[PDB]
DNA sequence: CGGCAGTACTG
DNA sequence: CAGTACT
DNA sequence: GCCG
């Protein structure tokens, strides 16, 4: 990174803004960062800073006052609550609008909250994990946990796939959570089979705690045996196979790639989701759904690369 | 002016 | 539904 | 916040 002495200083405001729910102003932050992050030499002129797309007016005068002065002033500006709606809103399942919420009521610490207030059934198995869910994990506990789901899996049928994707896929050498995707081949016999695989991980107590529970996503908690374990965030998703590429492709990320590919497909008539890639895809002017279109035959991520005219990419070429 | 990805789950 | 979450 |  040519720019830290430049993004460190913009990560602050984007995460003022995104933790107070200004989402947009947010999101235009994180991807002037990103931008930054990827020029080759420092930003050295206004000029040059317009040159990079994600790079407005705006952030190129704040550029400017940094390289010139050291600093940011708006920085000096940001409101004294942000640092407690950061500490209320890394609870797992309360966002900005729980936090803002309990700060109005008067809740300063997560003491406040522990001792008054109203948490979800989510909420309150966040606040209990709360320092674990922030810590990372080493890439070989990672390979401990999909191991662990797969050989439960298979107990069950052998011929189930399991395979670990997010930042575990993309090569990460640490891992936030771990992100299971489960399908088979035959087409069929995925179905039904959370009821047993789940009462499975259960019974001698890697599953610790259960956030979501849906037809087709579980999220939730797990721990490996033995001193010194975490409890470590686990999701797991069943899909049919016709969707095993799609699925894949989306589950593997990174968020980012996977919002500019889907940005892209939308520019070319398409649409990609979890479940397809979908052309012919009807909209509005408002950019929203109204006619479905055709699902394109998607075997392999190769062929949602190829239908996008895109070169492909490897999981590692895609934590963006 | 207005989209900024598309979807699942909870209560 | 609004909120939160996932990549 | 940026961009078409
Ligand atoms: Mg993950
Ligand atoms: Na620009
Ligand atoms: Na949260
Ligand atoms: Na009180
Ligand atoms: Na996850």
């Amino acid at each position: 990174n040519h720019n830290l002495h430049i993004t460190e200083k913009l990560e602050v405001l984007a995460k003022a803004y995104s933790v107070q729910g200004d989402k947009w102003r947010a999101l235009g932050y994180a991807k002037a960062i990103n931008a930054l992050k990827s020029f080759h030499k420092p930003v050295t002129s206004y000029q040059e800073a317009c040159s990079i797309p994600g790079i407005g007016k705006r952030m190129a005068e704040k550029i400017i006052e940094i390289l010139e002065s050291g600093h940011l002033r708006k920085l000096d500006h940001i409101s004294e609550s942000v640092p407690v709606l950061e500490l209320f809103s890394n609870i797992w399942g309360a966002g900005t609008k729980t936090a803002q919420m309990w700060y109005q009521q008067g809740f300063r610490s997560l003491e406040d909250i522990r001792s008054q207030a109203s948490l979800t059934t989510q909420q309150a198995i966040g606040l209990k994990h709360y320092s674990d869910f922030l810590e990372r994990m080493p890439r070989e506990e990672a390979t401990e946990i999909e191991q662990t789901v797969q050989k439960a899996a298979q107990a069950f049928n052998s011929g189930l796939l399991c395979v670990a994707c997010g930042s575990y896929r993309r090569g990460k050498a640490t891992c936030g959570d771990v992100d299971v995707l489960i399908t088979h081949p035959d087409g069929r016999s995925h179905r039904g089979i959370f009821s047993r695989l789940l009462d499975s991980l259960r019974q001698e107590g890697f599953l610790t705690d259960d956030l979501v529970k849906g037809e087709t996503k579980y999220l939730g908690v797990c721990r490996l045996p033995g001193p010194g374990r975490r409890h470590r965030r686990l999701d797991i998703i069943v899909v049919p196979y016709s969707e095993f590429a799609c699925a894949l492709l989306y589950f593997t990320g990174s968020a980012h790639f996977n919002r500019s590919m889907r940005a892209l497909a939308k520019t070319k008539g398409m649409s990609l989701s979890e479940h397809a890639l979908s052309t012919a895809v009807v909209r509005n002017t408002h950019g929203a759904k109204v006619g479905p279109g055709r699902v394109l035959p998607t075997p392999t991520e190769k062929d949602v690369f190829r239908l996008l005219g895109l070169p492909y990419r490897e999981p590692a070429e895609r934590d963006w």
